[PDB]
Order: structure tokens, then sequence, then C-alpha cells
RNA sequence: GCCGGGCGCGGUGGCGCGCGCCUGUAGUCCCAGCUACUCGGGAGGCUGAGGCAGGAGGAUCGCUUCGCUAUGCC
């Protein structure tokens, strides 16, 4: 798939959230990433996040050296783009 | 040989396909065409892949529920 870095991944996730506003759903999947590139070397410090809407899909890999920078930005992006609920 | 799958709607005689919904792998991009006919063509990555039968777990399709008694010639 379209594998991008965190900087472009967040921007494209923003576009997905905006495009799935009036019609469409946003699918976000998080899973521990081993690092394999060939069918069954195995790394234990990677995580994989895939964002799709049915038509366009993007994927990203976050490691230890970038977890600290990516966590806050991802949480802020979710807070900004996941509005539209009841406030009780 | 493999590189998503399924549900409903729609088009086509048919394939490819468009829309909405749900759900995966470490593992896809582009161009719209093939012309009575079961995946049209191009460019990339992989060695294991395909089919059958059971089991638990998601969104959905079809069914549903007249007696008692009280103050008293104090």
């Amino acid at each position: 798939m379209v594998l991008l870095e965190s900087e472009q991944f967040l921007t494209e996730l923003t576009r997905l959230f905006q495009k799935c506003r009036t019609s469409g759903s946003v699918y976000i999947t998080l899973k521990k990433y081993d690092g394999r590139t060939k069918p069954i070397e195995p790394a234990d410090n990677k995580c994989l996040l895939r964002a799709t809407d049915g038509k366009k899909k993007i994927s990203t890999v976050v490691s230890s050296k970038e977890v600290n920078k990516f966590q806050m930005a991802y949480s802020n992006l979710l807070r900004a783009n996941m509005d539209g609920l009841k406030k009780r």
C-alpha cells in the first residue's frame, strides 16, 4: 500500500476525516508490527497504523525513536477531527 | 501461482465495474476496455498458493415475540 511517514500520514488522515464527514466512515487499525517484508530479522520495536475509508488507504510504521513525537500529534489530530458528538 | 474479501443497491446479454456498509495481511499502482466471450490491457513486488468440510467470535439479510353500635328519667 501507500506507505508514508508520520508527517504525511497525519495530513492524509485529516483529509480522510474531512472527506468522511457527510457520507463515509473512517477505519483506523493499530497492530504490533514485526517488520517482515517477505512471506513466512523480526523486530520487536515497531507498530503499524493503517487508515482507510474504503477507497484510499495509507499505512505508517512508528518506532521507538519517533513514538514520543508521534503520540501527542496523533492524539491532537484525533481530538481535532473526531468532533460531532453529544456533550451531555 | 499470489498481491484483499464479503453484504445490499445499480449498469452490462456477460466480464471489468460505480455507490453505500462491514471486515483483513508483513505483502499493489495505472489506463479504461474485452466484443457474443467467465478476469480487458499495461507497470511493479513475492514463493508458496488454490479448493473442500467443521468451530468461536463483527456490521448486515429474512422471521419474530334490616342487623352492629353510642350519650341517658346522674
